């Protein structure tokens, strides 16, 4: 478990504590994050040598790094916990590929700039806000976005409204092309056929 603190104890910490490669490396495979993050000197020096992300379990309390992190592109994470929003902004405006098995959040504006984002695999991410969340959440343009695990969709009707989104995709298809195309079921030539038909 290495803490957060500055650039040569975070990664002096990660390679003592969770004996990683950090080193400035452009490619970073740590496990587990330290939950009371918030200043992130590393991030700040590494974003020049900065560009993939690999975590595991990370809680996020507070982060300063916002301009440290506006320079990834790929992240590989399974699990994170994130309250305020504080670097999903810069984040979300550089990142491309965004790989989140297990996600919570409750910001408005992280989860619209996460999902914003180009990418990203939410197959269990955690956001209540159904009044917001559901459209604000780039549901009429979002690029690419899977979405198998949260109280919202799984508000709307689990295996029954996340294929009816599919149905709305190919049908009012605006902009995003991949809006959680894990209910396509190959059945988007049928269903959407009977719905777009007709």
């Amino acid at each position: 478990m290495a803490k957060a603190t500055t650039i040569k104890d975070a990664i002096r910490i990660f390679e003592e504590r969770k004996s990683v490669v950090a080193t400035e490396a452009e490619k970073v495979e740590l496990h587990g994050m330290i939950p009371p993050i918030e200043k992130m000197d590393a991030t700040l020096s590494t974003l020049k040598a900065c560009k993939h992300l690999a975590l595991s379990t990370n809680n996020i309390e507070k982060i300063s790094s916002l301009s440290g992190m506006e320079n990834l592109r790929i992240l590989s994470l399974g699990r994170n916990l994130i309250k305020k929003i504080e670097n999903l902004d810069a984040v979300a405006d550089t990142l491309e590929e965004l790989w989140i098995s297990y996600n919570q959040i409750a910001s408005l504006s992280g989860i619209e700039k996460l999902v914003n984002l180009r990418v990203l695999y939410m197959s269990n991410n955690k956001i209540t806000n159904w009044g917001e969340i559901d459209k604000l959440a780039a549901l009429d343009k979002l690029e690419d976005l899977l979405l198998a695990g949260n109280p919202l969709y799984n508000d709307y009707k689990e295996n029954n409204a996340t294929s009816e989104y599919r149905i709305e995709v190919v049908k009012r298809l605006p902009n995003l092309k991949k809006l959680d195309g894990m209910p396509v079921d190959v059945d988007e030539r049928e269903q959407a056929n009977v719905a777009r038909g007709g």
